């Protein structure tokens, strides 16, 4: 059991010296080389802090009319490009050791994936159970004017997001105490926060994101014949089974779409159970049981089967549970071939190196836990352009389809048709529900898949570009690394 | 030796509560009595922390093409009154939990005296001798930008100042970089610090300040024939020695100044040496002989005389030293009625409850140091102001005088010069000089002189209402905590 | 019974067209004759009406969970002089008809006292005894905001004041409210409001201020020689009477200091009784008296003396009760020289024109009730300095009056004191207590003084200038009308 934040300091300098032998000679500056090679060694000296870590305090007073002080922090971690968001954590385990961590980690997370802006975490040391709903406005109200009166909020300075225990209703409350104190005369005042709900501002499909995520993620390493081959799989999802471990957002929507391709969820492991039935699990069943029940223990068409479920026998685990999950203590006893945090940190850093050792492909978290980093940065968009994806083009596009089907068939009709006959060019019955059921959600799965698929084909190449092998996460960070350090290198780090 | 953290933290509970007792009968609210109760042991939780603590990192460049990574801090204490002065700090033993500390000596400090702006602190952990001038500007002109961009500094948020080896050099790097960068389109972006050079808006009269301050402060306390008795002295400085520890600008002036109305200087401490003539030193003498030698080890005209200089037998000693210098060690050997600190704590918590047995009158440093943190008040209005004081005034109240003279002059002359005499009502000697020589100079001891006395009348008055005695150290934080409270009462703390 | 609006929308064609005659005459403008005159015959139409009024709608939430609407106004009459003060009146009987009003009657209060910013009302539709003090927060926290939003409150735009039913508690509603949400930026934020308590930037004597408005005004009049004879009384307080109508803040401090210059208070009307003894009434045993009974009805030292006070015969009428109290009903019934309006429009406008044919000398209301509009712009640079009046010069001043009295006496003991002996200089038992008791208190009633002082000759020499004789009235509105002409004249009326 290590420390968290030794974790991602770890996996930097595990990756800065890697990138650091080729990233000297990519530089064509007018200087020695031993001022080159001190000019690399010395910026990722300064990629690797956290640049700013606030520490607050509130006047809070409770409906029983006792005051109280809150204890909150946020950490900015890099600057080179604004704005930086992160979610807010309420909790009562925070530490400001852990949020220059998790600042940290999205830093890289959103660099892999060509994200602009950089990384930030908030957190408030709140037990939110103990406070009534009229509380935990009074809070959030004023953990933003706090934090907005210091530059710590804004569209384009942070953009604080949902997390655990910090749900919908939440970056609401945010949106509206920035949109009418201080940011009320900057016309972007709603794009401050991600999350929001629908009716202001939230862009549709997001709490199916980082399940499109995990499930995108995969989906371009179990697609990659040079990678199954290594592994002892075979290419596509075909007759191959997952288990997933903390069923919940991550691993609900990750079950629906591996169960929409032919794999077959196997066990699905919570914090107070597990279940298994190696025909597999229907996922809606599965997900319409713990609505009423509130947990699946005691589900019925799959029998109960205890145990660490790290040890189950499939194909790929997807740990969407607590961080550093999977320890040494357990590593010998996979029984997976590919590994898919859902969460943040579930390996240790040890069983990384035993997992190269019993050749499993651990997919990063870095790579996969992306997802919702992805439509929270298309939903600032959205309220930055003030406008929905698409109702400019959902039907200008929709009738540049029918023509084209006119056309092939008025074609063909010249040609063969000339016999009085006709041909009736329709589009499919699937390519109709596209068109039919348009949506923003649509182009939102889309930029999505499209990012997940570019970024993944960014890892692979410096797989081979350094000789990594089956060892992902560190080349993740050698392309966090180097696309954060590009950054920096042509800005002239110094403002001086 | 304690924490110096724990001891303002311990100053504020020995005050919160005796300050409560008559805290709560002072509301004319419509509640209850119990509620009552549970807003003033409510805000003073709320009044005992620091709200905001930023903490930096910087990508400074050093003059041999290496870069590194500066740490600093800055904690704003208290937002019940903007801005927030309060000097920055270079050093290597700077720790947030030691500003966090200093940021709150000076809420308080500065509520004694009736300066409006709260407490701050900054602290950068470098060791100024391993630095360049050139290396010495990159690193001021950036801790500002770095924290500017986040409402930590400007003339209406925060104004920093000058402190130990932080010297007037460097308040212009900081306000030419703020009325360059983002103050710029702010008027008043001079006024973002004080300590600046006189050629760029500092006032006259400064580095004698906290001069000033020691003497006027121990001026109102030796005047007091209530305390001499009680003490064992006399009214007056006649015929009475004082002794330093710490030569340097607040040893020196502070020197001067009593040396001036008949006091005596009989032993000048430093961290290298000692000194001791009790037919006295001559400051002046003194003054210059570190001019040349930069140590006073080695003064002709009075013997060495080395030990502890807070067993010197004297009637006042003056810590200039290092915080925490007085101790339960040598405390019963003070030989001294009166003690009153130059220094931030320098009676360690102890050797106060014991000099209340030994029938000492502490003068706090509260009280005694405000001092510069007035005039830094001075000059922040000189700088918002946009004019030296007194510039409009001095010559319209120089006719005045010249006009009361011959007022009285020709008004005897009609009665007793009606014999073609002449009564040359002329000015003094001295009334000649303050006319001639006027300068803003003369206004700044002024309203120095005003402050020390008008709140010393209110140490006193407290020191009575809650019979405190010779703890006025207690009573200048009854002072302070019950002044802060007025702003948080009658302001519905909460902004809900 | 008039409706208010229309009585000060008469008291300016009244006194538009007297200045008009002159006011062209005074134009050398390269234009024609009949140009001029359609300049000035236009001007004034500008002048007259409101130039913004606002109307606002509010979603106030009651502590016992049912939500409601507020509804409130706000009338920026002129905008030649910013900013705009303007009390805020929580009451029922609000009507934008009447805000309107009383917005235009500031435009010319504060133009015959050279206050430069102009004239403003605000006014919520709720009755106060309804609503818990945490009610009246929600509602004045958001008043500020709904109203700040909207450029209607700000140091540089509109500085609310307090009113009937709105103390002293409300201003800090407003200036916390505004100095958090949108003012944060600003430097000046706690400008926003006048009639702060002292604990956050409230002068002091500003309680007394209105008590010394009606003071200085009458002051003024009773020792011109040249009114007293044209009435029939003599100049000068001696042995003279006045009556009181509606005791309260500007009741009771107008009889404190008559009292204190000889004057005799005979009667003490209120709402709810009436006071009578041709002996006298002891302002401060009265004033004790309604502080435990909170109504003045039974006594002592005073029998009772039911009936109109206005009937009551003495020297001087000071009306502090409502609106149009005086009228036709009991005009020719007046028993008093002088009438002193210590509030507004307590004169119909029928009575004046009785006034002057019963030979009445009625002071006015612009002229005696602008008062608390001079201290509430005394408040207004106190927080726009930064600093309390005269800190910087009560002891520079205190020494300079010293140094002339050692000067003095110097000076003839060079010439008599010769002989040994010696000629104490020493300040009066009186000029004692100004030095020592010296505050801002004692600047406040001083730049209050001379503001009355000198504005009252200006309404005498408008009252030669054009031959109103007692019509004071009207030379108050002519010089009211031609000052704030001067303003829109030479600034090119129209930005085109």
């Amino acid at each position: 059991d290590p420390n968290f934040f030794k974790m991602v300091e770890g996996f930097f300098d595990r990756g800065a010296s890697i990138v650091e032998d080729k990233l000297v000679e990519d530089l064509k500056t007018r200087e020695t080389e031993e001022q080159k090679r001190n000019r690399v060694r010395s910026i990722l000296r300064i990629i690797k802090p956290c640049n700013h870590v606030l520490s607050l305090s509130f006047p809070i007073r409770r409906d029983d009319g006792s005051w109280e002080v809150i204890e909150g922090y946020r950490a900015q971690h890099s600057q080179h490009r604004t704005p930086c968001k992160g979610g807010i954590r309420y909790s009562t385990d925070v530490s400001v050791d852990e949020v220059k961590a998790l600042a940290s980690l999205m830093t890289y997370k959103c660099a892999v994936v060509d994200v602009p802006f950089g990384g930030a975490k908030a957190g408030v040391k709140i037990n939110p159970k103990n406070y009534t709903d009229n509380e935990l406005e009074k809070i959030t109200r004023r953990f933003t004017m706090e934090l907005a009166k210091k530059g710590f909020i804004g569209p384009g300075v942070d953009v604080p997001a949902p997390d655990m225990s910090t749900g919908e209703r939440e970056m609401s409350w945010i949106a509206d105490t920035y949109a009418s104190t201080i940011g009320h005369y900057d016309i972007n005042a709603h794009a401050c926060v991600t999350g929001k709900p629908i009716s202001q501002g939230g862009i549709h499909g997001r709490i199916s994101a980082t399940g499109r995520g995990v499930f995108h993620g995969i989906e371009n390493f179990i697609n990659e014949a040079s990678y199954m081959s290594i592994l002892g799989m075979t290419p596509g999802f075909g007759d191959k089974t997952f288990v997933v471990q903390g069923f919940g957002n991550v691993g609900l929507h990750s079950m629906r779409y591996l169960h929409r391709f032919g794999a077959k969820c196997i066990t699905v492991g919570e914090s107070d159970g597990s279940i298994w039935n190696p025909d597999g699990i229907d996922p809606k069943e599965l997900e319409d049981f713990k609505l009423q029940h509130g947990t699946i223990l005691g589900f019925p068409k799959a029998k109960i089967y205890e145990g660490s479920i790290l040890e189950v026998d499939c194909d790929i685990l997807i740990p969407a549970a607590s961080e550093k999950q999977l320890t040494k203590s357990n590593a010998p006893r996979v029984k997976a071939k590919i590994i898919a945090e859902g969460a943040n940190g579930p390996t240790t850093p040890e069983a990384d190196k035993i997992f190269l050792e019993r050749n499993i492909m651990v997919i990063p978290d870095l790579y996969l836990n992306a997802g919702g980093v992805t439509v929270s940065y298309f939903e600032w968009l959205n309220n930055l352009n003030h406008v929905s994806y698409g109702r400019l083009t959902f039907k200008y596009e929709r009738d540049s389809n029918y023509h084209l089907l006119m056309s092939v068939q008025e074609s063909l009709e010249r040609k063969f048709g000339k016999h009085g006959g006709t041909i009736p060019i329709v589009p499919t019955a699937e390519f109709q529900d596209r068109i039919s059921g348009a949506s923003e959600k649509d182009i939102v799965h889309s930029g999505l898949a499209y990012t997940m698929e570019r970024s993944a084909r960014q890892i692979m190449r410096t797989a081979m570009k350094y000789n990594l092998g089956l060892d992902l996460r560190t080349a993740a960070y050698v392309n966090a690394i180097e696309k954060v350090f590009r950054v920096y290198n042509e800005a002239g780090v110094t403002f001086t």
